[PDB]
């Protein structure tokens, strides 16, 4: 029914507009209390406890539930952090399982987008020298996520820029022009000046 | 349902782990494509029209639905963003209508807590006189989503800070120390010292 809703928000009739309207807040509000109602069910810590698990499949998908998560809203976000996600996602940084780490990159990547504080978690959990290795890495899938994450993280605050300063970025990111990934060779750009 | 799920996360039987987690993902999954559905389908332009309807009904609905959405990740922000909300939502800022005027504060703080770039779109559209004049209202409410909201931008890069102070916030938020209720003392502390 929702791109019929979407005219019917453009209609004349005011029964129309206001009919369409709820109908498209009962569709936002039942999403979001079913994701609520996951963080609220206490699995967080277990999914998190399953990020060890010794069986790669299940460690896969609950890697996935706990990213999916993350990237939500900057309570969804504490929650994953609350539960103690970033030491676990950190250590996943080191993975054989390329599918494992760009996974765990990309969860890092949108706790990393939140306030200072949660960037600071993240930086608490030492991702940076992790976050700063990649960079180097072969595969240039990782190597973005890898550096999207260290710019959100150069985002921050003096202390923040100040710790990814300390933690080696400022020669990798600047040899990265001569990288011949174009999107690449600007994101570095970005990231530098934001250091500064 | 999902306290049973929830147990079955810290089972033994790996059967058990996986299944569990395979709910959970598809419950996230489901929940955050029904959300997405409604992006998808291109209502936010028509929700955002919505926000100047002189149907109060109307208006509230509408803008119940977005701020929902505005709770969510940076880049839900960023639909609601780039569907022309701001404009709306600053001039419903300046309401007679307590309750649409406490939802719109509540609009603007979601989205003032994604990226730094959003927070200079909520910024750039002029939230911030707006904001820094509910600093003086009586209602208590009201009072405390205004400074969240600023307390929020405050948390923003420097270029970002630099504006907060210039709209007045630093005088009124410092005037905010007295004020009966302590978590008002308390949450004008922290936005001042962000700041500071």
């Amino acid at each position: 029914e929702l791109p019929q809703m979407t005219q019917q928000l453009n209609s004349d009739d005011m029964q129309e507009q206001l009919s369409a309207t709820r109908k498209f807040s009962q569709i936002l509000s039942d999403g979001n209390e079913q994701i609520q109602a996951v963080i609220d069910a206490g699995a967080l810590p277990a999914l998190v406890q399953l990020l060890s698990s010794p069986n790669e499949q299940i460690l896969q998908e609950a890697l996935w539930a706990l990213s999916n998560i993350a990237s939500g809203g900057n309570e969804q976000i504490q929650a994953v952090i609350d539960a103690g996600a970033l030491p676990a996602l950190v250590q996943l940084l080191s993975s054989p399982n390329e599918q494992i780490l760009q996974e765990a990159l990309w969860a890092l990547s949108n706790i990393a987008s939140g306030g200072n504080e949660q960037i600071q978690a993240v930086i608490d959990a030492g991702a940076l020298p992790a976050l700063v290795q990649l960079l180097s890495s072969p595969n240039e899938q990782i190597l973005q996520e890898a550096l999207w994450a260290l710019s959100n993280i150069a985002s921050g605050g003096n202390e923040q820029k100040q710790a990814v300063k300390e933690a080696g970025a400022l020669e990798k990111l600047e040899q990265l022009q001569s990288h011949e990934n174009e999107k690449i060779q600007k994101e570095a750009q970005e990231a530098l000046e934001k250091l500064q």
